[PDB]
């Protein structure tokens, strides 16, 4: 019933899809009756260093279109100093909802996302984007098509430590992007992420960094799959494998 104009262009809201702090992303429709997500900023209370952050990943997302079609589309922007308007494509849900949502997934769309995710983050690589703070929140399905939604950029499933890498807890590598995606991988595998059974944060982090804590690889009729997890879920990041490697692995090559 409510409208927004982005571009000179109108667009009539359907429904409230997310909420972050002074953002809001609605589901959309365009005078031809096409299908949106528009995100809102409010940038009212935002200061310089925050600004900026938006705008680099602004313009992040608006180069890597191009590059790879497992990067959300971005279509149009409207920007002023009072608010954002993204004009991107509507996914059917996003990764975190649909693993809550469903209890058991195929072997043949674990394999899929898989794909997907390296393909979207190892594009954010190629540019020297470390997302650094990857979950599966950062990920959406449209059109059973895993694509990134987010660079990890712009000033911020929000606080969770379930997919922080062991050299983020010490403290900036491509390898704590593998470590993350591991983690989302596992969670795909088992259900749970390798340390969700630690309720305090403390502990859990403890664990993460604590190499004497072996990390449990249930066996699985996917062999390959459990050595993609070993792989990726290796403490030290000389010793985890890259996204090239994850890229030739048998894994996601073989039938
Ligand atoms: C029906 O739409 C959804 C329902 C539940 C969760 C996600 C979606 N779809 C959706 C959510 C989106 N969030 C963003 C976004 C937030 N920050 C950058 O892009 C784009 C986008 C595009 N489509």
């Amino acid at each position: 019933f409510q409208s927004m104009s982005v571009k000179g262009r109108i667009y009539s809201i359907l429904k409230q899809i997310g909420s972050g702090g002074s953002s809001k992303v609605f589901q959309v429709l365009n005078e031809k009756k096409q299908i949106y997500a528009i995100k809102y900023v409010n940038l009212e209370e935002a200061d310089n260093q925050t600004l900026d952050s938006y705008r680099n990943e602004i313009a992040y997302l608006n180069k890597l279109q191009q590059h790879s079609d497992k990067i959300i589309r971005l279509y149009d922007y409207e920007i002023t100093d009072q608010y954002i308007y993204m004009v991107m494509e509507c996914g059917n849900i996003d990764l975190n909802s649909w693993l809550k949502k469903k209890k058991s997934i195929d072997p043949w769309e674990r394999k899929s996302y898989w794909k997907n995710m390296l393909e979207a983050v190892h594009t954010i690589h190629q540019h020297g984007i470390v997302h650094s703070d990857l979950k599966p929140a950062n990920f959406l399905i449209v059109d059973g098509m895993l694509k990134l939604i987010d660079f990890g950029i712009a000033n911020q499933q929000v606080g969770t430590v379930n997919y922080m890498p062991p050299e983020a807890i010490k403290d900036i590598s491509p390898k704590s992007d593998v470590w993350s995606l591991g983690c989302i991988l596992y969670y795909m595998t088992y259900g749970k992420t390798p340390f969700q059974q630690i309720i305090n944060q403390i502990s859990k982090l403890h664990a993460i960094i604590d190499p004497n804590h072996e990390i449990e690889f249930p066996d699985i009729p996917e062999k390959d799959l459990q050595d993609v997890l070993k792989c990726c879920l290796k403490r030290d990041p000389k010793q985890r494998i890259s996204i090239p490697e994850l890229l030739a692995h048998p894994y996601v090559q073989i039938q």
